[PDB]
This record gives C-alpha cells, sequence and structure tokens, in this order.
C-alpha cells in the first residue's frame, strides 16, 4: 500500500483591480522595456483597503472549498503564510475560519518568514499528515499578501498581491511531495524586511538577488544528495536537475525565475566530477542554456506576469500556472520547486504529479479569476494606496468573495460577495 | 523497535527585573490580596525595551545548547512561537539563528495565534520528526514573549515576560508525546488581541477565560475521545482525566489552573455514561475535589507565580516548573497538557515523562535562573514601560546572554554578555 502526501488542489483569489506595467513606467519617467523586458512584467495588482489580508486569504480558501467540494468537516488544520499579518495576536487564519463559518476541530495558525511563510506552513501540514496525527483528515493551507514597496522606490514595479490556498491530503492530485528529501539553507541577513509600523518593505535589492540564489544553492544541493541517495536522479549523460521534468521558482518578478534557474544549473555544473575541465564561460553558456529553460520554467510565469509579487503565494502562482495547462502531460512526472524568503531561509523540494491534477485544475478555472479584474489608471493606484488600512472602499464584493468594510472599536468588520 | 519523538529538555530565560505583585496592588489602591489570593500571583517580571522578543528568545535558546551540549550542526527546524513580533517579514527565528551563529541547514519561521503559536510550533518539530524527515535530527522550538496590558488596567498584574526552548527529538526524555491523539478546538472570536501599531493588548477578560474553558472542553473531549480508542484511559471507577498523573495548563495568572482543571473534571462528569442520576451541584463539588488539584496540577505554578504571564511560554513554564522537581517520580507516567490562545484555539495532547527527565531538568538549572533577578519598584517599572521599544537602557547583558543596544538604519543591533 503506497502511501501519498502533497497538494490536492488549488484556488486562487486576485485583487479587482490592475494596472498596465508601461502605465507605471511612463508615470515614473522609466523606459517600458525595463519593466517588461528588464524584468519581464505584464500587469501589476492593486488594493484598496477592503482587499486586506484576510479578504484575499478567505475568497481563496472558500473559493477552494466550493470548486473541489471539500467537506469542511475533514480539516484538521487551517494555516495562513503571510507577512502581511493584521494583529500581533489574531492570527488571519482565526479570521478565515469565521468568515467561511469553519467548525471547530483543527488546529488555526499563522507562520511567518517573509516569502517562505506558506511553504513552512504547507510542510507543516503535510508532516502532519505523513506522521499519520493527520490520516484521514485534510489541511488547508492559504499563502495570503499584499506587496508593497511605496511610490517612486525601486521595487514599486514588482509589487502585487493575492491569495493560494492549498488543499493538503493523503490524495495529492497536484503534487505528491517527496517526504523527507527537502534541501535547506537559512541564515540571518537585512536583504529584506518590513518593521512593525512600516507599511512599505525596506530592501537592499541587488543584494537580495544575491541572497535569493545563494540560499537557492544551498538548498537545491541539500535536495539533490537525498535524491540521489533514493535513486530519483542520477549523475549521467543528463544534469541531476535536467532529470526533473519542470522546476518551480519564487517568483519576485518574472526575470528572476531565469537567474535562479541558471544558478541551478550552474550547481550542478560546478560540482559534477568532471568540472575542472570546464571554465567560468563554458560553464555559463551551459547553464543558461535556452533550450532548458524554455522546457523546464518558461510555462510557469503567466498568471505572476499578469499579477505581481504575491510573496509567499508566488511559488504558488507559479505552480497553478504550469499545471493550468500542463497537468496531463506532467502526470506520473517528477518535478522540483524551489521556495525563498528574505530574511533568509531557502527550501528545495519534489514530488510527483498525480493523474488526476487536469481535473482539479479544470475546477480551479483560473482564466475566470483573471478575467474578473478591471484595469484602473496609475493616479487612482496612487489615490488607493495612500488610503489608510482602515478606510476599504465602498464597493461590494463579488459572488462569495469577502471585503473588510470598517473597523469599529478595534474589530475588523468583513462582508461576504452575493 | 518502538520509536518515540518529544520533547527532549528545555532551557528558561527571564527579564532581569521584576516586581512584588503586592507593591503593584498598592500603587493601583487594589486589596493586595486580589492579587496574592485572588489571581495567585508573586512576582512579576518587568522589562526593558533591550529585553525584546529576540533577546529573550536567544537567551534561552543559547542555554539550552549550552546546558544540554547540543551539537548545533544537528538542528533542522528553529520556529518562535510568538504574539510579540518586531517584524511583519523577518522572523524572531532568523534574528537567533545569527545570534547563535547557528549553521544552515535548517527551516527557520516564526508561528502565531496568541497563546497558542509555541503549541502550534512544537507540533509542526514533532510531525517532521515523526514522518521521518526529521530523522536522526532535533529542531529547537522557542515561546518568546512580553505581555503588556498597561498602566491602571484590569489585565496589568498578569504581565510578564520571557522565553522557554524546547529540544524536540527522537530521544523525548521529558515527554515522549502521543502522536496523533490530540484534541483540539479553535473558533474566531475577540477575546483578546492587539492590533498592528498597538503595543498593549486589548481585551474582554471574563469572556475571554469563558473562551478559554469552552475550547479547553472541546479539546480535552477530542483527546479523550483517542486515548479511549487506543487503550490508554477508561471510563471505570477513576474518570478518564484522572488517569493522568498531572495535568498541565496555559497559566495567563495561577488561578486560572484551577479554574482550568475544575473545567476538565466536569466533562468527565457530564459525560458519563451515569450523569444523569448527578445534579449540578453535586458535579460541580466532585470537579472542584481539592485533592485531585494537589494531586494532578498544585506543583506545577511555583515558576508562573514569580514571573506573570509569558504567553505561548506559559504553558512550558507549567511543565518546567513541574518537572524541575517530580520529573524522577513521572518517569514512566503519562501526563496531559492544554494549550490556549486568545482569538482562539485550545489543543490537549499527552506524553510519557523519560527516564531522563530528571536529568535533563537538573541541567537547566532553574533556581539559578530565577536567582539572577533583582526586584525594582513600580515607578521604575512605570519608567521602563513610558520608553519606546527602540531605547534599550545602558546595561550589559548576563554572561552569554542578549540584550537589543539601538536600531541603526531601521537594523536591529544586538549584544552578546561576557
Ligand atoms: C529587482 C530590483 C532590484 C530591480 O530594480 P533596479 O535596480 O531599478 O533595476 P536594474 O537596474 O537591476 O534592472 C533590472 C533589469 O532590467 C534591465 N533593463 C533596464 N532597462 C532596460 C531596458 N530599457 N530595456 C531592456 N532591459 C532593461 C536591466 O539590464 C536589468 O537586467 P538584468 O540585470 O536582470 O539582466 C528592484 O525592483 C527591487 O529591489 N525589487 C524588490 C526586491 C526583489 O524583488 N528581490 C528579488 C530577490 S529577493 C526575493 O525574491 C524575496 C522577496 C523580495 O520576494 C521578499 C520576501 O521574501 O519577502
Ligand atoms: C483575569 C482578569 C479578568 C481579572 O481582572 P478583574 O476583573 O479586575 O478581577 P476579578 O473581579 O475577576 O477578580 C479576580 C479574582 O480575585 C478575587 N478577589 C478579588 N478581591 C479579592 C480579595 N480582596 N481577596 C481575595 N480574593 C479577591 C475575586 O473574587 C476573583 O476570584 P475568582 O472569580 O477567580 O474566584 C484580568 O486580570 C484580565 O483581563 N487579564 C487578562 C486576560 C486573561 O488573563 N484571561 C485569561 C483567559 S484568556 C488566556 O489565557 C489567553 C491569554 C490572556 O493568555 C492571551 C493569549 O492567548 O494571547
Amino acid at each position: 500500500m503506497k502511501k501519498r502526501v502533497g497538494i490536492e488542489a488549488l484556488a486562487v483569489a486576485v485583487p479587482s483591480r490592475y494596472v498596465d506595467i508601461e502605465d507605471l513606467a511612463r508615470a515614473r519617467g522609466v523606459d517600458p522595456a525595463k519593466y517588461t523586458a528588464g524584468l519581464g512584467a505584464r500587469e501589476m495588482a492593486v488594493t484598496d483597503p477592503g482587499e486586506d489580508t484576510v479578504a484575499l486569504a478567505a475568497t481563496a480558501a472558500a473559493r477552494l472549498i466550493r470548486q473541489q467540494d471539500v467537506d469542511p468537516s475533514r480539516i484538521g488544520m487551517l494555516v495562513v503564510g503571510t507577512e502581511t499579518g493584521i494583529d500581533h495576536s489574531k492570527p488571519v487564519a482565526s479570521h478565515v475560519q469565521g468568515l467561511l463559518k469553519l467548525p471547530r476541530t483543527m488546529r488555526t495558525y499563522d507562520t511567518q518568514h517573509a516569502c517562505y511563510g506558506g511553504t513552512a506552513g504547507l510542510m507543516a501540514a503535510v508532516e502532519w499528515i505523513a506522521s499519520g496525527a493527520g490520516a484521514g483528515k485534510v489541511a488547508v493551507v492559504v499563502c495570503s499578501d499584499i506587496a508593497r514597496y511605496g511610490l517612486n522606490t525601486a521595487g514599486e514595479p514588482t509589487q502585487g498581491g493575492g491569495a493560494v490556498a492549498l488543499l493538503v491530503s493523503e490524495q495529492p492530485d497536484l503534487l505528491a511531495m517527496d517526504v523527507g528529501l527537502n534541501g535547506v539553507c537559512s541564515m540571518d541577513v537585512y536583504d529584506f524586511w518590513r518593521p512593525v509600523g512600516r507599511r512599505e518593505a525596506l530592501v537592499d535589492g541587488h543584494y537580495s538577488i544575491t541572497c535569493y540564489l545563494e540560499a537557492l544553492s544551498g538548498a537545491y544541493r541539500g535536495w539533490r544528495e537525498k535524491a540521489l541517495a533514493a535513486g530519483l536522479v542520477r549523475w549521467s549523460d543528463a544534469l541531476p536537475g535536467e532529470q526533473l521534468a519542470r522546476i518551480a521558482y519564487h517568483v519576485p518578478f518574472c526575470k528572476m525565475a531565469r537567474k535562479a534557474h541558471t544558478q541551478l544549473r550552474l550547481c550542478d555544473l560546478e560540482d559534477a566530477a568532471d568540472a575542472a575541465a570546464s571554465t567560468p564561460e563554458s560553464r555559463e553558456a551551459q547553464a543558461k542554456s535556452a533550450a532548458s529553460y524554455d522546457a523546464q520554467v518558461a510555462t510557469s510565469l503567466g498568471l505572476n506576469s499578469r499579477i505581481g509579487n504575491v510573496y509567499t503565494a508566488s511559488l504558488y502562482l507559479a505552480l497553478a500556472g504550469l499545471l493550468q495547462h500542463e497537468a496531463g502531460a506532467l502526470a506520473g512526472q517528477r518535478i522540483g520547486l524551489l521556495s525563498y524568503g528574505s530574511g533568509c531561509a531557502a527550501e528545495f523540494y519534489s514530488g510527483t504529479v498525480g493523474e488526476k491534477a487536469a481535473e482539479r485544475m479544470a475546477k480551479a478555472d483560473l482564466e475566470a479569476v483573471l478575467a474578473r479584474r478591471e484595469r484602473v489608471s496609475i493616479e487612482e493606484y496612487e489615490r488607493l494606496m495612500k488610503l489608510p488600512a482602515d478606510a476599504p472602499e465602498a464597493v461590494a464584493p463579488s459572488p462569495g468573495a469577502f471585503r473588510l468594510t470598517e473597523i469599529r472599536d478595534h474589530r475588523r468588520q468583513y462582508a461576504e460577495g452575493n
């Protein structure tokens, strides 16, 4: 009896509005090609205060339950990974539980480590199940965030917001994860952070890229050693990482995925028993292979390019885009995933796409999620950005979605769309 | 080959200063017996800004590693449960990793759900190990918090601060946990919370007591059903809960443990097949049994009464006090633990105290930890309370301990005591 654990399905929620990234460039006196070619952006989600971390998380989690016909009483863990917390004590997960009218027999809590928080919660849910404690039950892990750098900042064109809700179970139709094979690399850095009382992040941008790549290298190498010992990959005519059908990466901006994939391949090329016969120039040229990027990574960025950085959710939006179109082809094949969070930590893990992944992705109806949005001007984006966090716009949520309506006596109030 | 997982050892850190609780009563025009008898308090830890969540967590975690001779390279997870976070993105766990100069092959993140956050992280570490993923490695889970209600508030006499660091492993000398038997009960409430930008908690105090007891009842009942089915307890001449050698509870104030134990016993008395032959009066009198409280709970409060509410750490300070004196007697016996967090969630779990628990507790040297503190006046407590979070006092940390020294260019700086 082969037991499996992992991601059974997912759902996505996005803010109601977005801007065209070339409009942002023009408003900032920037060449639009810096954003479209340099960063790989197309459209940037923008929010108003009604689209807070709770509202986006609850919209995604409710959509998951409805689209996948989840029995809410089978949920034994509800975890929200976020870096956009709204209370020091009361977790987003508790608000989500209430808004969705979920029953009582579940753990609820939030996880925090920049863009790694969702992955940390995913592993906690997976290992709860794989330990036996969660046998017979499911978990819901929601990655929800709003990425804000501020007007006229270098990070501004990488903003975004939204949520991805993951169903975790013993029927992991999207991704049957290889338990215990993860690689991890973490160290205390100040590449990106956001002190309490600052609405916008602080970042040393180029250093943050170096930190991502450094942590990726350590995490990937740790996974590779375990995968070699488990017989899942080999040092052969193909590099170890080439034996993964696809690799999905944390996407702070779309061009980061190419940088990440080049670095992963360089790890193989530098570590091969015969590396001494190569040069930095020859290794770099091979690592940057357009064929490899096209085969393993390129199709994972379609949703990300239209939304922006959704912090904890960015890797899972890449997984979503990949499986949206390729789940049937990928059934039975092993793929890799690299999660990074500033501060920092990276974790690399693998899993096998399930036979029913295409079914679960069809039910997620992702083009309909993206089609509901409306474009706004940069002027309006700026006006909404300037609103205080307690001042949601007077607009109704979409059917089954949620919005913050007001804060009254320090208690946050929400509405569910009819 | 009987596999075991759970808590191998613990260490405690407390702030350098405390006040006498009767001095606080006099300063507030309150009868001191309200605090000493009504709440069960003796001494209240007070902080200055140098004793932040990071400094307390790092002090406790470094002390654990030194006292227990942990190989730092065997740590594969470092999790901080807290409701006193200091960054929206960068976790306390990442700062602890850096301050302790720990290596890179570990997950780092923080968990959040009021006073339940530490337990959530403990279960994530336990289940990482029990799934097989953490086989051969250990985890460190630190519960670190500073409880602040504010001058002249009803919650003020229940303040406190400190940290408890837990070593989690396949050699769980303190508590070999019963994996998969936990009971849990959670629901979305506003009993206690602390919005971003508020230094002091908001609380509906009497309602928070009702919420604790309600969630406890559900969590305990869920554990009891599983423990009955596993044959660990029986409905016999003894109530199910009486078959636990001891029960430790989240301690917001010491008298809360008696309220909690009475409620747990009432759950047994109300649920017994023959409950119809009793009355509320007879059940209450039996539930309130002094003999049962004295046998199962009373000795768990010695540290808590001298520190105050340490939020996520309060239950673990109760476990510490119990094992400090009774670990040898408890070896081979099963005990219960009830974790509660406002917002809210409760989880009830059990485990068996290990043969070497007394050894591990002796190495924690807890009376020395408490002896290092100094008493201050209420006037000085108030002066320190009024200091901004970025204004630590100019005092050195104790040997091997840590303090925040300053914030410079939005980066927190720390010192390690010589
Ligand atoms: C990403 C930066 C640093 C870029 O901001 P920047 O410094 O203004 O941009 P640049 O000068 O680095 O240019 C970017 C690319 O555009 C090119 N370019 C320029 N002009 C043109 C043009 N006319 N036509 C065509 N191309 C053009 C340019 O040559 C370059 O190409 P590349 O170096 O990639 O090969 C900034 O947006 C930033 O700081 N963003 C936020 C930080 C971030 O996303 N870091 C990523 C790594 S850390 C991470 O992923 C974690 C994170 C951020 O998500 C946080 C968390 O975990 O919580
Ligand atoms: C605990 C309260 C509500 C009490 O604050 P209060 O309302 O001022 O006190 P009280 O009137 O309820 O009195 C307390 C006890 O003192 C007695 N008393 C009175 N005077 C005398 C006297 N002269 N001589 C002898 N006894 C006296 C009095 O009769 C009573 O006895 P009891 O009802 O327990 O039997 C307040 O301190 C508060 O709000 N604290 C913070 C909230 C809290 O600790 N709640 C506990 C449950 S929730 C929890 O544990 C989660 C939490 C708080 O830790 C947060 C998280 O998870 O993050």
